[PDB]
């Protein structure tokens, strides 16, 4: 797909919070179209996003970010007026940065990276019970520069629960041998989790692919990740390994029987799957 | 900016371990001054610290850092005869090394880093009774060129709380726009924690910061931490987002809730704190 | 010295059995199982075959972490490549040196601290296999890596030490200056931290920075949670001298209870100084 350009463009959008089915709670680009995870927003550094966002809730909710630049007036938390009542519109508003030499010649860390957004004042003022039913999402700010995938899957560990989804129904991902695949992997909870991928691997680091024979990060199939807690990679599907059905779960053994599984379903050219019988689940 | 010298001074300091009001332990640079965290230590690689301690509780207590050289008798453990009998003393003595090439012709790391010293002895051979009444301190051990802070300040999760204090007590935290700020960020106990500030994101690295274009250490706003993780890192308060009441918190759901967070309190250059009630 | 760069196609046979005291655990030969099981080492392009056996009276399997293998050497029930009861398989795994890609891009290598353990046995994440000890190291080594004079591995267990009964180590001796080298793996339901006494190292891939422009963070003290696998090399008592250097997990409860042990470094003589028991 190339690679990132350069940012700076002023870029909005709008976002809605909805009742969805089960008593959950999503973000949606439209009314109606609310989904857990919420809609990807992705970003090079220097844009700017106006979230016009309004609440189609009883209770009222909020709009916070991780990692991205923002004034206290977007801080999308009743301790500084930045909520949204019940039925009620407001614009937030984030920023990204480049990073540069300082006056001082230290260098300022940009704002690339992979980031997420969730309530702050559904059930509490930190935003547990919003964040439970499924009022969360991924945020991708680029540098320019940075290589771009042929997809993007998003992987909440939201306590015992992938996505909010039942125990065991995944979700599975597909691809193609070769692919560019990209992977957010968020976290929101109680609980500390391990996620694992099996026949792929990426070095713990901001893109997840190392950067050159001098990169020393370390390369890792397994990462423990806390609540709140974001990264991201992107591989090569089935690359040295092949197609199949590779599982990815949390490794802490309890979750995987509990059911913190998944597919990552890695496709030979002609779209079949070897040996993936879908009874095996 | 104005950095760290090099090191390599002999150093002395006298520390103290006292109980505080009610079921209090804590460490003091002086009697009666006793504080949770204890008193910041910090030196420069290759400094030498000889720490005078004095036991004033009626039962064992010792000194044990981490990071840092010493030598076994030194441990700060009952297994290795280094602790102190209530009303003792002893001389606790931590050396510091620059990094450089090794025998072998190996990069042999400098101690420079985000460090601590706990009690090893109290309750428990770990230190639970000890490190659960606040008998435990920061330590920050600079390189040479290492970025100066105009504040240093440290946030302790110990078990359920931010420096043993009541829940929703903060502690908050002051300065104002374009100060740079150094946070020493230390876990200790039974729960591991999750580090979180609002509006501010740091380098997972030594100090904090990128080294610059080639450095890949992630950029981060949230840490995992378990007991007896240290690091730390410096920011530029309100750099790209401004002054106001900036919240930070542990982000395990519950722990926010129950009332480990507190305030960074960020001041336009009138020292006023915008949307804030001061 | 150093590492030399892969290549080779290995072969070994494996073993699962049931140890005295009703553990299970993987040997190289038939009465030789260990808990954990034995290291495996690997440079960067090597090969190895896996001629395992269950000698257990139930599905037992071999899954691998970091290594590149087929979806048939993939381990689970669930892509059928579990050993029955009395049945025997070979397990391949490959090795690839780093990389740039016709991508453009780097590809990252096989090297590692990794690790190997059943997804068969309890459960069908290999839950109650890897409880009673069914897990053991891998170590892919690069071209040129650092070589040690000893490799130890500590695998937290949920609050085992290698599955061994509380407050009985397991102690490993080394003589002040040696280079010894840390496997240290986590497995089942709960996180920990890895600590230390007297030492430190680098939290990256061979626990010891290139230079001094690796940013790499120096830790003494590092957050684990079930599979995480490091490693790093210290040089024995370096800048500290002879001791008792006491290691554990640091959750104070944890250590409390008998997740401790002991790096017991010598004076040349074969002194510890003040220690013991
Ligand atoms: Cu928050
Ligand atoms: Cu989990
Ligand atoms: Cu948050
Ligand atoms: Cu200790
Ligand atoms: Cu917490
Ligand atoms: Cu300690
Ligand atoms: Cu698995
Ligand atoms: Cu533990
Ligand atoms: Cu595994
Ligand atoms: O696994």
């Amino acid at each position: 797909a190339g690679a990132a350009p350069a940012g700076g463009e002023v870029r909005r959008v709008t976002l809605y919070a909805e009742r969805l089915a089960g008593g959950q709670l999503g973000y949606g680009l439209e009314k109606g179209k609310a989904s857990i995870p919420g809609p990807l927003i992705e970003l090079n550094e220097g844009d700017t996003l106006h979230v016009e966002f309004e609440n189609t809730l009883d209770v009222p909710v909020s709009l916070h970010v991780h990692g991205l630049d923002y004034e206290i007036s977007s801080d999308g938390t009743k301790q500084n007026k930045s909520h949204v009542e019940p039925g009620g519109t407001r614009t937030y508003t984030w920023r990204t940065h480049e990073p540069g030499r300082r006056a001082d010649g230290t260098w300022r860390a940009g704002s690339a990276g992979y980031w997420h957004y969730h309530d702050h004042v559904v059930g509490t003022e930190h935003g547990t019970g919003g964040i439970r039913n499924g009022l969360y999402g991924p945020v991708i700010v680029r540098r320019k520069g940075d290589v771009l995938p042929d997809a993007t899957h998003t992987i909440v560990f939201n306590d015992m629960t992938i996505n909010n989804r039942p125990a065991h129904t995944g979700p599975n991902f597909e691809a193609t041998v070769g692919d560019r695949v990209e992977i957010v992997m968020i976290t929101h909870g109680e609980y500390y989790h391990t996620f694992h991928m099996h026949g792929h691997r990426w070095a713990d680091n901001r893109t997840g692919m190392l950067t050159g024979p001098d990169d020393p990060s370390q390369v890792i199939d397994n990462k423990i990740c806390g609540p709140a807690d974001s990264f991201g990679f992107q591989i090569i599907a089935g690359e040295g390994v092949g197609a199949g059905a590779w599982m990815y779960h949390c490794h802490v053994q309890s979750h995987s029987d509990m059911g913190m599984v998944g597919l990552f379903l890695v496709k030979k050219p002609d779209g079949t799957i070897p040996g993936y019988d879908p009874q095996e689940h």
